[PDB]
């Protein structure tokens, strides 16, 4: 059901990690810096996600975090289907790769205007869910999720 | 603009302090627990919750982050309406005051199941988002700014 799936995505940025949840279908995104990607944060991360949005199935973003028991913990708290994110589409990787670009470049954009890493890095999520390509990634994800309802 | 309208809600537990936005017409919310609320980390709150819905206009929750020069350049980076939040309507106290006492019973019934708080916080707007009333806030915010498309 492809109202209620998205992907995990982990990019690093000024020595940091930077999280993205993607909603596959609409472009829409959720991101957070972590100081590294372990599984308690991604774990919590995943949790905040699933209570704001009706997550039923995540692509995790490597193995180890497919692996990870506390990933695993928040997944079942949370009613989320935990999958793999092996790209059996090739097309999904390149999407991926370019949305990160975009992102970097936002943040490189407003980098002067914040003090802090996670700032810039929410400038850079509010800019990608708003921008118009004709509707942006926010009005995407509400019409999926209420024509699903 | 009725789905555009988000009010700001201040709670404490644990000597620490709950930071809720409510979209008022759903009553959907987010939450983070932060050390105090400071200035900055209520323009960050806001900045964070900017980017995933579209806030049009912030009831804030007092007059030191009505005042507050750090949350106005907040609202203005992202386009929203800074008001006060004085119950101009009495009722809108009580149905705060509700949530906050629903919101700490929901914390009390997990907080075993979490190590720190924030963890129940965010399980606590996990079951407030999904909790059918029938429909759940979720589905209502969805609905109301979809038909606002
Ligand atoms: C800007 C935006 C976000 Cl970030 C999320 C959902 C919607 S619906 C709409 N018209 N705009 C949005
Ligand atoms: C559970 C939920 C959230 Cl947290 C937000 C929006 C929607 S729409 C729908 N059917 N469920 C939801």
């Amino acid at each position: 059901s492809s109202p209620g799936i998205w992907q995990l995505d982990c990019t690093h940025l000024e020595g940091k990690v930077i999280l993205v949840a993607v909603h596959v279908a609409s472009g829409y995104i959720e991101a957070e810096v972590i100081p590294a990607e372990t599984g308690q944060e991604t774990a919590y991360f995943l949790l905040k996600l699933a209570g704001r949005w009706p997550v039923k199935t995540v692509h995790t973003d490597n193995g180890s975090n497919f692996t990870s028991t506390t990933v695993k913990a928040a997944c079942w708290w949370a009613g989320i289907k935990q999958e793999d994110g092996i790209p059996y589409n090739p097309q999904s990787q390149g999407v991926i790769e370019s949305m990160n670009k975009e992102l970097k470049k936002i943040i490189g954009q407003v980098r002067d205007q914040a003090e802090h890493l996670k700032t810039a890095v929410q400038m850079a999520v509010f800019i990608h869910n708003h921008k118009r390509k004709g509707y942006s990634a926010g009005e995407r994800i509400v019409d999926i999720i209420a024509t699903d309802i």
